[PDB]
């Protein structure tokens, strides 16, 4: 188990903070499709 992949696949598709992308996918639980709506914060 690594949250890597996706993560590093969020900083190729958005220019984010690195906290950001590895949030994402640990609150998605390794789910892609639910890790590319929590990467975007609107604010």
């Amino acid at each position: 188990r690594k949250w890597e992949e996706i993560a590093e696949r969020l900083r190729e598709e958005f220019n984010i903070n690195p906290e950001e992308a590895r949030e994402a996918v640990e609150k998605a639980g390794g789910n892609e499709e639910e890790a590319r709506r929590i990467v975007k914060k609107r604010l």
